[PDB]
């Protein structure tokens, strides 16, 4: 593809913990388009979580995480982050980053023809 995306920043956490997940992006890239993160547990399907695009870095964020999470963007070094705060045993699922050539933000894994590997995030009861 024209865009590469590799994401970072994921681990092993406990409940209550905060994680910054980032989003590079090398390429034939153009900032305001739209970036979408998505996760997926083992046999479930992959579910919208954040994203971002035009010219305004607007924010989208699904009712699962919210007021626990913001997303941002820094053109410059060609990254989306995902801070995500207050995490539970519930956000267990690797996390991946999607692209497409809009600035658009679309809650579908449909319309992204763009993806990262995706990173994992593990949250445990405290121990
Ligand atoms: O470049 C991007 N997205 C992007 C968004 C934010 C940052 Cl910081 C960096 C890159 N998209 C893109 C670009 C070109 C094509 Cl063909 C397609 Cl299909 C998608």
């Amino acid at each position: 593809a024209e865009v590469q995306l590799v994401e970072s920043g994921g681990g092993l956490v406990q409940t209550g913990d905060s994680l910054r997940l980032s989003c590079a992006a090398s390429g034939r890239t153009y900032t305001p388009y739209a970036m979408a993160w998505f996760r997926q547990a083992p046999g479930k399907e992959r579910e919208f979580v954040a994203g971002i695009g035009g010219i305004d870095g607007t924010a989208a964020y699904a009712d699962s995480v919210r007021g626990r999470a913001t997303i941002s963007r820094d053109s410059a070094k060609k990254t989306v982050y995902l801070q995500m705060n207050s995490l539970k045993p519930e956000d267990t699922a690797v996390y991946s980053c999607a692209t497409r050539a809009s600035m658009q933000v679309l809650t579908s894994p449909r319309v992204y023809p763009i993806w990262g590997r995706g990173t994992q995030v593990t949250v445990s009861s405290p121990g």
